[PDB]
């Protein structure tokens, strides 16, 4: 813990001049619309815009400690909002434009978005997510399970079982859930597009998993504004704000960024909605 590597902690960021960004997100507009199966993969970047500090920006939790400063919540996690970004990848997933959402954030947003849990890996746990030991029963709680580590949280399953309900939120040394981790590299080897949205992708096997895509000849684009660890691997880097991206691509695609009615669980994906005819490409 007190040696763990944190990685490359507060390396400059990078802004996309207005024109190039334009450019840009209608390259992305015209990736989703070529792609068969379409993959995000998610990190702290994505919950920036709602107040929770990420770990390695220019105030991330990490680059802070290494300066012996502190993060700033602007909010706690209960009273986080999804952001345009949480709510356009929802979006996305209802009218079939995302087939999969692989996830490093454990601040329970993606869950409480109203996006389906059948379609997302939370890959380093999910803060509100406590699990029974004995029959692996997940219970999504309205408030934060208040211990980290794989911890006994102090409640039994209420299965129709008394089993011990552990947190969720995995340690330095802890495996990545083997369900998550196996459904997340299935859909990023299967994907023909992943699209990383504020990652610097310096975790494995987190991290590595948008390279899985561009085997076979998948395309990867990276949507960051600090370098990411396999910028170098990307067909587009997008420097800029999360959610000025995903917004002017919605726009692109036709599609709103649908009303957050506040915190709701979604255990199984619908249906695709309908969604816009398909533009003519080549
Ligand atoms: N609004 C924004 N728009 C675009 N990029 C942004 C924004 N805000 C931040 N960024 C970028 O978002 C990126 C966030 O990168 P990192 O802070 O490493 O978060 P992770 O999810 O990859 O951390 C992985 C794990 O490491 C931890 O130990 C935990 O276990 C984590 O789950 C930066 O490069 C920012 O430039
Ligand atoms: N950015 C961030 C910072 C902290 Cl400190 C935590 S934690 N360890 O308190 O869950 C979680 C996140 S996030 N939004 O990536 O889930
Ligand atoms: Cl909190
Ligand atoms: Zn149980």
């Amino acid at each position: 813990p007190f040696t763990a590597d944190k990685g490359k902690c507060g390396l400059p960021e990078i802004f996309d001049p207005p024109e190039e960004l334009e450019r840009k997100v209608w390259e992305l507009a015209r990736l989703v619309w070529q792609s068969s199966s379409v993959v995000f993969h998610t990190g702290a970047g994505i919950s920036t815009a709602s107040g929770i500090p990420d770990f390695r920006g220019p105030h991330g939790v990490w680059t802070m400690e290494e300066r012996g400063l502190a993060p700033k919540f602007d909010t706690t996690f209960e009273s986080a909002r999804p952001t345009q970004t949480h709510m356009a990848l929802v979006q996305l997933e209802r009218v079939g434009l995302l087939r999969f959402l692989v996830s490093q954030n454990v601040d329970g947003l993606h869950v409480r978005s109203g996006f389906p849990r059948d379609k997302l890996a939370e890959l380093h746990g999910n803060m509100f997510v406590e699990e029974c030991a004995k029959c692996k029963t997940q219970y999504v709680r309205d408030t934060v399970v208040g211990t980290m580590g794989l911890k006994a949280t102090g409640r039994l399953c209420t299965v129709a079982c008394r089993g011990e309900l552990r947190d969720t939120i995995l340690d330095w040394e802890d495996s990545l859930p083997d369900r998550d981790l196996a459904l997340a590299d299935e859909a990023s080897r299967n994907a023909d597009l992943s699209i990383t949205l504020g990652t610097s992708l310096q975790i494995r096997p987190s991290g590595n998993l948008p390279l899985a895509t561009k085997r076979r000849g998948g395309r990867l684009v990276i949507v960051n504004l600090q370098p990411t660890k396999h910028d170098r691997h990307a067909d587009l880097r997008i420097h800029g704000y999360v959610d000025e991206v995903m917004t002017r691509l919605m726009k692109h695609l036709g599609l709103e960024i649908p009303a957050w009615d506040g915190p709701r669980v979604l255990e199984r994906a619908l249906p695709p909605l309908p969604r816009p005819p398909t533009p003519k490409l080549e």
